[PDB]
């Protein structure tokens, strides 16, 4: 830990005191009950896991992006749906209010969302850019339609919702929508292969009337303010696939050691060589571009590199952890399969693999 | 199909309408209450597969190896805990009375193995880190067996077990033993069956022999000739899983294509978009692969060559290769992919066992070096 | 060998013979001098290797294309450069004026192509199109009674070697995919002019030439089937170009892999063979597997056409197999000799060079993997 | 560059200029003659490229591992020979007197192998830790006997680290180190080997045959030979390392303006997807290569113990580098087999960096021993 700073020591500490005595004991329970308990999700509002960047005047924890990463990998390391909690509700359930709130949009939910004791949700995307739309009568804003695959979907009580107010790039607003609001239909959460305690929910819209109030951003910046935080979430899912390769990794050098033992038979060991080797690329890629972020430069490139990397990364550390237990490798007990289940999803959320690899491509 | 002969597309063509009318739209259930029910057992015995490596003097419907590949290569796209059932009764259980067995063992026990009114399984490997401390000991015309075995596929459901112990322990390499076990002999203790990722409705189970007396006659070869026989059906098996891999990433090939042709993603199906058309020639490339290098094992063992080296390169690659192609399937889902819905989750996890089980990876690679 | 045919086992065992003799103890000093010696070129073709798609009775070889698969493998296996030459006359020197040629063109050509007497180049390539080989900028103008042709033409095969070329350019010009004609154009013909053979990594001693026409008049009866039909013509023969191609890679690769399994047996390193530690094992492991799937994917290609079977996939899927595999292959090979490896004198950096190609002509790797996903 | 220090951007900024006016045009032309100019690497001395990990004291230009990975990629991304005499003889040329030589060793040779008058070789590997090569203590004298193997800079070093037996019998602990001049009698340097890349730079094969030096050049103490052999294991990791992200960083830069002008069906190459995904995979794991490097540099730097560090740099830029090569080799069609679009040189030159300072393999070991 000696290359990082005092604050991100303190955060790397913090979170890894949290993630062994109450992530890591419980992940399995969680991922075999599909949930997440609520107490849990309080004390990591609590701890300030919840407003990492959100700056401390509104209710925050910010430091830097390094620290956000390393919490994150943490965080992942112990329970991969908690790290897609986290990381979704900070970037796209914070980020949105902050940036583009007005003052009296923040006194209202920023401290909330900051601290946890508000959940935040964020619904752009639709079964089949969209279909989804809100017509502006008696001082109400008037939406309907069909949204798909919202983190948090159950459990927000906050929902950045983007629908379709002009039909003629510009066409798209913003709107910050209480999930108790008549009209505002979650559905049962989605049956996944991983992250099964991180509720993914289908969300309807049908006459959901809100405040005028509540439009998010000028009529029209909805895609600007959609695209506002990629850098933010594409660096904080590299982190999560970091942690969970690494979870898995831990895993494997701990059952080569003990089963000579196996780590020092060769095909073994360039296996734990090739993980150390991926896991310590991908740290590096996040944290570059997390820098670069801190910093307030450009970085979505740098960014997307990281998530790229790390979530195939993931997936390759995380078969390889499965391949070095053998037999037990396939088994619920050994618990790599779950970390290999769970790694899979960082190559799709947050853009693809094909998205990621296209904006890298652009810029050079 | 006009590839294959007669028999290999008679054999293929009842494996499909199987497959299609049993199998697959049961699959996502059975997935789900990680059970196959008995009366599907029942069924794949009524109609053959459970003695496709078995001659039709035996009770069977022994082919050649390529038609067996076909069956279980189908077998494996509709459900996968299936084709493990039928590859490992078919090679493990069937094999070791077959070609070891007297004339009077084969009558009592093989008729009921190839028609599979008696699922078969085969117990050598114990949980601890050869070397058996399972044993046996000749007392009073019995044979008393004391053990612990583990990872037993079909170890609930099966009616015999061959089961290996140490018969004579100075004697090493030659100091083991090979026992036809009926599997409601006191003393066979079946413990709950293992949690697993993927083909979760194949029972696997520990088992425990608690001075388990069998009669002497249930000695299968000659005393010491445990070994020898527990390595004797590894062309069989090792066939088998690339079979099982084949099909797998086969199913999972489909959907995918079929799902790019049919979804729109920036104004044009996405099977239209390089990536994606990269991905399923890939996809396609290496599904072929793997059943060109089953079917060349496969006619190999038909015709009584040696093909250890060609059986574990073709599961070697065909296990590599599904996960890979089942990854791929899920990457053109996108998010559907990671669905239970969509299926090829469960595609995916099933097909990550074939790299580890009927030896794995490393193993395969050892023997394959071994002969260069 | 057991599980191929008494002609399959003919020709393999009449290559291998070769290739031990004459081009295994050359193929170094070629690469070194980027030559082939004409007198190798007319031995394969009084050994019937220039002549093994084309029947019998044109004076051609031909049994079926497993057998010229086979062979192709062990040329490639002893001399890749020379690999090149035979596929590329066979399938496209050979081929155009087999399918299309009249009576009169068969007799004029054909018995000189299959024995080898005459080496046979394909020009379509230019400057500024390649995988897109339909725009082109050659031309052809009937005057006077023959066909002029001007242009300018990219990465010909055997152009310095070749007698005849069979020469793609536009007739009409404003008839698009229609607008081609097919041309046998004797090398001899004043204004076919072949510039020097292009310096490359691998496969040295393969000359492969740029062509300016200026000014090239033939007789008008050298026209090679109907006028618009040229991009028909020139599409005709990808399955045995890439059935060749994915021999030429399984070859190249398999004589990596014995050199470095030879090699692993005889190398002590700590205290054993290198070949009995499990990471050099599995390596070795892995290379087998690879190349026995090339040859396999290349053989199951190989029978479908041989059955006049529809197979453009097939051989495209195991030309892009066996191309890509080749490269890992033979990369595999360099690392197990160790610093050895880097060295001209222990040839698998020859090999590794000469691999590369393989992905590259005869439909890139991104033009193979379109039409297998197309075909779906 | 906002994230790199004034001494980091400084020596940048001169690895490039210097690169691009005299490395780049011409190591087509050396690569084909097997020869890098003399006068090149007088320049490189000049510049400070032959002290960069010797303190200013000692006549180097030292300032951190990170400036130094710097200005290995740049030389290397103009010329990937001239980066292995660079890390060379900076990491086993320059380390062994720097960190064991006495003060009179010192003021001896590290002032002329700082500013590069010297170039400096190390010779430890033979033909078959248990070495062949004798130094007998007779007459004040120590008397080397022995062949040796692939010597890096061979043929223009003036001074060798040679590695030889002083006493047989103690094994690891019987091998001594002798700075050797490279005129020294009986000092034979054999013809350069013939390789498949970095072509110009000198490795040869060097028989010493009753070769006599001063009993003061032992170096260290006797016995401690391997201990000083392994001692720069680090250094060399990272310069590697950085020699293969230049050299992939070259050919990359190749292929992506390449795919900006080359035109087929209807549109820049590179705006096609099959393209774009290998130019977008090329830059990642480039960038990851420089960041794995950087981090053990700076690990270096601050003295801490970094050989796995290293080793997964070294590990991960080589095979890195073949790929990417590759890669650029394939965007440009059969335009990239041709030896006058370049990138089949990086290639061959690529090569190489998986297989010496420790093969992938040996790297692999010590990164797993140390989990
Ligand atoms: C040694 C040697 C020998 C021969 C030949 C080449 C070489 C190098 N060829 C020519 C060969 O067929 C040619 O190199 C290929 O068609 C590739 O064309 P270009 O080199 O013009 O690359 P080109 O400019 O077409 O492509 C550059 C890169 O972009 C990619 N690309 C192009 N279009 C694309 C698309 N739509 N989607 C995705 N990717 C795309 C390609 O795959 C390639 O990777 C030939 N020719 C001949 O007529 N007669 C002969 O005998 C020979 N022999």
């Amino acid at each position: 830990d000696d290359l990082y700073t005092e604050d991100q020591r303190m955060i790397l500490d913090a979170a890894r005191a949290f993630c062994a005595e109450v992530l890591a004991p419980n992940a399995a329970q969680w991922d075999r009950e599909s949930h997440l308990p609520d107490e849990v999700v309080a004390q990591m509002g609590e701890l300030g896991f919840l407003g990492m960047i959100v700056p401390a005047d509104w209710g925050g924890s910010y430091t830097d992006y390094v620290a956000y990463a390393l919490a994150l990998e943490e965080i992942a390391a112990g329970c991969a749906s908690c790290a897609t909690l986290v990381s979704v509700h900070n970037s796209v359930g914070c980020g949105p209010v902050l940036n583009y709130g007005t003052t009296e949009q923040k006194e209202r939910w920023l401290r909330d969302l900051a601290s946890g004791k508000t959940v935040g949700a964020f619904s752009l995307t639709e079964p089949h850019n969209l279909r989804t739309r809100a017509e502006l009568r008696d001082g109400k804003w008037i939406l309907n339609g069909s949204k798909q695959f919202v983190t948090n979907g159950a459990r927000a009580g906050l929902a950045i919702v983007f629908a379709m107010t002009d039909p003629d790039k510009r066409g798209l607003s913003a709107f910050v929508v209480p999930t108790d609001t008549p009209g505002f239909i979650v559905g049962k959460p989605e049956k996944k292969m991983g992250i099964r305690a991180s509720d993914t929910c289908p969300i309807t819209l049908e006459n959901c009337a809100i405040p005028q109030e509540n439009l998010l951003g000028k009529r029209g910046e909805g895609l600007k303010i959609a695209l506002s935080n990629l850098e933010g979430g594409r660096i904080g899912i590299a982190a999560q696939a970091t942690g969970i390769a690494r979870a898995a990794f831990d895993r494997a050098r701990r059952y080569a050691r003990e089963r000579k033992p196996i780590a020092e038979h060769q095909a073994i060991a360039e296996k734990l060589a090739n993980m150390a080797t991926q896991i310590n690329a991908a740290r590096l890629l996040t944290h570059h571009a997390a820098r670069l972020r801190t910093a307030g430069l450009p970085c979505l490139s740098e960014a997307s590199q990281a998530k790229l990397f790390a979530s195939e990364m993931a997936e390759a550390v995380c078969s390889d952890a499965i391949q070095i237990h053998g037999g037990y490798g396939f088994l619920v007990d050994y618990e790599v399969e779950r970390h290999y289940r769970d790694a899979r999803i960082t190559q799709i959320y947050e853009g693809t693999s094909e998205v990621q690899r296209m904006v890298i491509a652009r810029q050079l």
